[PDB]
């Protein structure tokens, strides 16, 4: 039976089915206005399918000038052609390789750059903001959208959307390197999984992403929705409440201690966007410090609503493609306020 929502994370994120439903935000603002994170599935279902491959964007773009970043290291790949990060997207047999003689893991940084997706994109651009889902919210001109309407005692996001293109991460090793690191934005936004690739040549890769899950703390529906196979997970998040994140700063701080790293007492460990949060330290925070945060599996089509302030970071299971807009909402403005 369709229904209009569902709970994971044992009742603690709202899931809602339908992105084009216009009762939407009757469900949605009770969460919102408890600084929760939100899961919309669906949204690959409004997509044009032939706007969002990898081939597509090698062909039409794949003469730009890039940097890449190597995700095991974060050692910078500079000046080389785009297409030498997508036609290794999902064929193994085409990746750069490390001096180790291995394929490696990469992050395609900044593209497009800045704030040209639509110039560089239009019909992309299009099919993206036709379909966000809460469209008050999360359109540019959304009655409940407050970016367009501040004054300059407010930092006001740049104009979206932005592309996140990465490898997926594969060995037990690999387990404990973020796709991105954790970090805060003080905009509210919306993250859209438009394509998932799962590679061949070393495929048969099934069995290191079930135990990364496992161990990521996802719920049992979540597992539930991995193990019958039918959607295609991208990306494994750790989300946390705004609220929490200066103990999470006291933890970081006694760490990088404890490591030898020499940091003033004050310095930002979430700013600084150098930590991935692995089993060790998400238990730690627990146990020690009293925070639990939220474990959320993107799957193809999923769009994860991240509240401004709350820290986070991802670790890609696969190959993923995602296009993300900032917001400003009413029940989160206090975020970007330049006093007090
Ligand atoms: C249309 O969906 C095809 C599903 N592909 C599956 C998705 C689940 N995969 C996992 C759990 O690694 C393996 C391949
Ligand atoms: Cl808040
Ligand atoms: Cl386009
Ligand atoms: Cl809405
Ligand atoms: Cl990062
Ligand atoms: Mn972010």
């Amino acid at each position: 039976s369709m229904t209009s929502h569902s709970w994971l994370c044992d009742g603690r994120l709202l899931c809602l089915h339908d992105p084009s439903n216009k009762n939407n935000w009757k469900i949605f603002r009770e969460c919102w206005k408890q600084g929760q994170p939100v899961l919309v599935s669906g949204v690959h279902k409004k997509l044009k399918s032939e706007l969002w491959k990898p081939e597509a964007f090698s062909q039409e773009f794949g003469d730009q000038d890039v940097d890449l970043v190597n995700c095991r290291n974060c050692a910078i790949i500079s000046d080389v052609k785009v297409r030498d990060f997508w036609d290794g997207f999902e064929i193994i047999c085409k990746r750069l390789r490390s001096e180790d003689g291995q394929p490696m893991v990469l992050k395609l940084k900044d593209w497009p750059p800045g704030e040209d997706f639509r110039d560089m994109m239009p019909t992309r651009f299009e099919d993206l903001m036709e379909n966000l889902p809460l469209p008050e919210y999360t359109k540019r001109d959304g009655r409940l959208n407050l970016a367009s309407r501040l004054p300059s005692y407010f930092v006001r996001p740049d104009l979206g959307p932005k592309m996140y293109n990465a490898y997926g991460l594969i060995t037990a090793e690999d387990r404990r390197v973020g796709t991105t690191n954790l970090h805060l934005d003080v905009s509210d936004a919306v993250n859209v999984m438009v394509y998932v690739g799962i590679p061949i040549g070393e495929g048969a890769h099934d069995e290191e992403v079930l135990k990364t899950i496992d161990e990521g703390d996802a719920d049992e529906v979540t597992k539930e929705r991995i193990h019958d196979h039918k959607e295609k997970p991208g990306a494994l998040w750790h989300i946390y409440a705004a609220k929490d994140a200066e103990k999470i700063r006291e933890l970081l701080r006694k760490v990088g201690e404890e490591q030898g790293q020499e940091n003033p007492p004050d310095h930002d460990p979430i700013h600084d966007q150098s930590w991935y949060l692995d089993q060790t330290l998400r238990k730690r925070l627990y146990e020690e410090y009293g925070v639990q945060g939220w474990a959320i599996v993107q799957f193809l089509g999923d769009a994860v609503f991240i509240p401004a302030g709350a820290p986070h970071q991802v670790h890609n299971l696969y190959s993923c493609i995602k296009v993300a807009e900032d917001f400003v909402s009413p029940e989160h403005v206090k975020h970007c306020f330049r006093l007090t």
